[PDB]
């Protein structure tokens, strides 16, 4: 199973400046849920995302893709192409938006919690990937983040 794991916009964006224009601790604490235990793989902007303190994320075997074939990332895994990293049950693909678009083709699950932020579309954003009419999806209700933000689960599935 490959999933794709990701927060959005309202318009889409989901990374700018290499960081998230937000930060839900609710959906922090469901994406560890979602992925605790399994394979995450990541390209190398997400993982110089993640403070050093974070990184690893504990009790998961961190991937990070990376044409840079002596990139040392202390921790994880550093492959160069992504088939390498599907060698395990469950993989969830945790970004950026380069890597979601790459591994769309493997995946049958996308678990998108959407942000009710009016976050208008900017060069350089990292985009979320476009799901076509072979994905599935089942949404969740509008909740209330202490962030003060609207947040909903979609959880979209394909065979
Ligand atoms: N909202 C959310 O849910 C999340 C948002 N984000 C945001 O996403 C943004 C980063 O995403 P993005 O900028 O797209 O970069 P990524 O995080 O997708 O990583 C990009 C890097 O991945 C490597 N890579 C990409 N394609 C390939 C390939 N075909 N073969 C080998 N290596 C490859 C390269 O690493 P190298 O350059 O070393 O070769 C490239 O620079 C940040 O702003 C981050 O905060 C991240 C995670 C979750
Ligand atoms: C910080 C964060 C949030 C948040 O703060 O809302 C939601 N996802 N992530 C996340 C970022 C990078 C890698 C994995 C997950
Ligand atoms: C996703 C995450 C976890 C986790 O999933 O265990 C623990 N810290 N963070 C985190 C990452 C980036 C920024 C803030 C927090
Ligand atoms: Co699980």
């Amino acid at each position: 199973m490959v999933g794709l794991i990701w927060a959005q916009a309202t318009s889409g964006v989901i990374g700018r400046g290499g960081d998230i224009p937000w930060r839900l601790p609710e959906d922090q604490a469901h994406f560890r849920e979602i992925t605790m235990g399994h394979t995450i793989v990541m390209g190398r902007r997400t993982w110089d995302s993640l403070p050093a303190k974070v990184r690893p994320l504990p009790g998961r075997r961190n991937v990070v893709l990376s044409r840079q074939a002596d990139f040392m990332a202390s921790g994880a895994e550093v492959v160069g192409s992504l088939e390498e990293a599907l060698t395990s049950p469950e993989t969830w693909v945790i970004g950026g938006g380069q890597v979601y678009a790459l591994a769309l083709p493997y995946a049958t699950r996308c678990e998108v919690t959407e942000v009710d932020i009016g976050l208008p579309r900017e060069a350089g954003d990292a985009l979320a990937p476009v799901l076509d009419e072979t994905w599935r999806g089942e949404t969740g209700e509008w909740r209330f983040s202490r962030s003060g933000l609207r947040y909903r689960l979609y959880s979209y599935h394909r065979s």
